[PDB]
């Protein structure tokens, strides 16, 4: 309760980094905030707003998700778990969206950025749903520099939590698109050691992870605790050393602290 703030404060002190948490309990709209208004480098978590921008398009242009793009060996980047299997072939916007959300494929992200016309467009979309904090400035892999004091490609915990609620539970997207985004998040394969690790095994979760220089370790998610009201949670973490190691365990601990008894 008031002991939640003490635990979070102590968890950050032991971590040696800077922690950001925003929890929204949709049961009564109450919130748990820790540095909720400070900016953090989104890293791969920015892929959710990006994918949602494409889904928004599909609401007007029928069959857009079935539109193809060719994959060239010169498109490959530092992380191509899926795209590298299609070199010299094509991929639909649906496959690219899936590849970037569930495997955090970097080449797939840049493909979606090209389709949309650049990061400025994603930023505009954000603005269209009432988010005045979010901002995307670069593509993969540069957007993961996470340099202290740099505002490029950042956002705040509380603002990313609200936008995720709007996209997955609110009216920012239409029915079909909303469901498709929820299914993609639920199929993520990278969140095993983060938020999920701090929750009871049988709870249902949808999330997107993030990792960048300065050991920036993030994760955003929607959590369905048995038959109760869903919880929207954002855990952002970054460190002092540019080459610091990732701390997925710090997000897991923060998750437990704020969702205990929910």
């Amino acid at each position: 309760v008031q002991q939640v703030q003490k635990k979070l404060a102590a968890l950050e002190k032991q971590s040696g980094g800077r922690l950001g948490v925003a929890l929204i309990n949709t049961a009564d709209n109450s919130q748990v905030l820790y540095r909720a208004d400070e900016r953090f480098a989104m890293c791969s978590t920015s892929k959710v707003m990006t994918a949602a921008a494409v889904l928004k398009q599909s609401e007007t242009h029928d069959g857009i998700l079935q539109q193809k793009m060719t994959i060239k060996k010169a498109d490959l980047t530092n992380w191509n778990p899926v795209t590298e299997k299609y070199v010299g072939n094509t991929m639909t916007l649906a496959e690219l969206s899936a590849a970037t959300l569930q495997y955090s494929d970097n080449t797939a992200m840049n493909k979606l950025l090209a389709h949309l016309g650049g990061p400025g467009n994603v930023t505009a979309f954000a603005r269209s749903i009432g988010d005045t904090t979010f901002r995307l400035d670069r593509k993969e892999p540069e957007l993961n520099t996470a340099i202290p004091g740099d505002e490029r490609d950042t956002t705040s915990p509380l603002a990313m939590a609200k936008s995720l609620r709007k996209l997955t539970l609110g009216d920012a997207l239409a029915g079909p698109q909303r469901a498709q985004l929820v299914d993609w998040l639920k199929g993520n394969t990278t969140g095993g050691q983060s938020i999920r690790a701090g929750l009871p095994a049988h709870w249902v979760v949808g999330d997107k992870t993030g990792a960048g220089d300065y050991g920036t370790t993030n994760d955003i998610a929607v959590i369905w605790p048995e038959d109760r009201a869903p919880l929207v949670l954002v855990t952002y973490f970054t460190q002092p050393q540019q080459d610091a190691k990732w701390r997925k365990d710090v997000l897991a601990a923060a998750a437990k602290i704020v969702t205990e008894g929910k």
